[PDB]
């Protein structure tokens, strides 16, 4: 079964655990390119009562660096917020819990904004069919495929 974090049947505890950044997408490509602040490699999601603890690592000059963030539930069901290089809110428009998780995020910094979409997998890669479903979801948010970056052969340290 698949669900949306904003859906009536969403079970947040089922997204707990191991996750890997498979593909990142953005309408501001630089944010997820080699030195962008949003090229984050997810490692796990710890589901709490009113928040999610996200553990990521970044890379610079082939060197991994750990970083944790706490995303708090907001007044909108299925929506979380977190301060990081500006103010961010995100939802999970689609997840099947056991294979993939697709997140849609809005960042607001210095009076501006950009969208970030992420495809995370329980394993360090996902099937071409799931990757195609992600490209369709990105398209529905106005993000061109050329702004979608597959990081599957670059997510391990």
């Amino acid at each position: 079964e698949e669900a949306s974090s904003t859906g009536r049947n969403f079970n947040v505890e089922k997204i707990n655990g191991e996750w890997h950044t498979i593909i990142l997408a953005s309408d501001k490509r630089e944010k997820i390119e080699d030195n962008g602040n949003f090229r984050l490699f997810l490692e796990q999601i710890h589901v709490l009562e009113k928040s999610l603890v996200l553990k990521f690592h970044t890379v610079r000059d082939e060197e991994c660096s750990e970083l944790s963030m706490v995303a708090d539930k907001t007044e909108k069901a299925g929506e979380y917020s977190v301060t990081y290089d500006g103010f961010n809110t995100f939802t999970i428009p689609k997840t099947d819990y056991d294979n993939f998780l697709m997140a849609h995020l809005i960042n607001e910094k210095d009076g501006e904004t950009f969208q970030l979409m992420g495809l995370y997998g329980r394993e360090p890669d996902l099937s071409s069919d799931i990757k195609e479903r992600f490209a369709q979801l990105c398209e529905e948010h106005g993000i061109l495929r050329e702004n979608i970056i597959d990081l599957s052969n670059a997510n391990r340290c």
